């Protein structure tokens, strides 16, 4: 199990260190970052993210993911579209750089589309007064960090198959905030009383590492006499 | 009150979407972008932002804050350190998109340093199996959204001084979630159930619009 990163930026820089301890590959045209990617943890291809041949070199096929982050958003769909011919399976999440691009990039493959410029004119238009809210979205982001946003999916057979949230009491058992539930193609936020949770639901929360154990037991299934 | 934006690009274009009826003042020094600037409901100015006399021409003193979004590394500190001049009193917002210029933004007396490659690269990597986490910042932050983030501050007077959150039960009567309470410049996720809010306190909360208006109204002074 391994995942692919096309092309060398700050973003992929940043992405690759919070998969430390995984297996990753990195295809750039430069080859003068080898050692600094090699250093961070990521096993270096030198090629052309756009060419498949080279994509392919860089064991593409059967990824976990890939991640495409190239100069311009047109570098960055060819990549997308190269990609798909190699595997129509594997996830991809791209980075654009002008908002004008974001759905050329999602109607190019991209299952995903992070736009770091329209988040962070967003966090400055809320960092008028104070930098709570930036606060929060780096508190709560980064592995490292101490009370972190997790994910933990209602497993088959737990306790809170088609139970509500207030029946389900997540809180109380476990001091785990759910900020939302991923279900299917979205995400929903502060669920309705006629919402129960199915498994394969993905519950997102926020808590310390224990808190966090606690929610996973807890969802579990019962334990018959 | 106005609010100063030093330099244009994607991001401060996307700032001005989520800013339109605030008073904004644009600052750069490309005089391509003035139209653009003038679209998106900021009035331009034309001059360098790393210039005392352009910053003041821009309306830095007396502004509620500065953000600077320059490609220069080096200009960027210049315009910190042209505003401090101006005005100590103006927060000063600062975007790097190198990590190695940050401790110089802050030595230069930025008060927040924004790297947005640092969030989308950990947004990339928590994006590996599904894209929950990152349709949590698309959904939220989207001040156009269904149930976003929101900042309340707790005004002088308010019903709320020295009330517990269990006492408050601000999600029970209002709908919002609270995320975390700031005070200072210290951010509490999750605050336990005897900590007492205060006036100057910050709310961090996700609800919709109506839940929001409903919060205010709820914390809002005592006013004989
Ligand atoms: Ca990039
Ligand atoms: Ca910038």
């Amino acid at each position: 199990r391994h995942v692919v990163i096309c092309g060398w930026s700050e973003s992929t820089l940043e992405c690759l260190r919070e998969l430390r301890g995984s297996e990753v590959f990195v295809l750039a045209e430069d080859e003068n970052v080898r050692k600094k990617v090699l250093r961070s943890g990521a096993n270096f291809v030198h090629g052309d993210p756009t060419r498949v041949s080279d994509l392919e070199k860089a064991n593409v096929r059967g990824a976990r993911a890939v991640i495409v982050d190239l100069e311009s958003d047109s570098e960055t769909i060819h990549c997308i579209l190269g990609i798909r011919k190699i595997d129509e399976s594997v996830r991809i999440i791209a980075e654009a750089e002008r908002y004008e691009n974001i759905e050329q990039l999602r109607m190019a493959g991209a299952d995903q589309v992070i736009s770091p410029f329209v988040i962070s004119g967003r966090l400055m238009s809320r960092s008028i007064d104070d930098g709570y809210e930036a606060m929060f979205v780096q508190d709560v982001l980064a592995e490292e960090s101490t009370r972190r946003m997790v994910e933990v999916p209602i497993p088959e057979g737990s306790k809170l198959e088609g139970v509500s949230v207030l029946d389900a009491d997540i809180h109380d058992v476990t001091g785990v905030i759910i900020i939302g539930v991923g279900r299917g193609d979205e995400l929903i936020i502060d669920p309705p009383r006629d919402y129960s949770f199915r498994a394969g639901d993905i519950i997102l929360g926020i808590g310390k590492p224990e808190e966090i154990e606690r929610l996973k037991n807890y969802i579990s299934a019962l334990v018959p006499r």
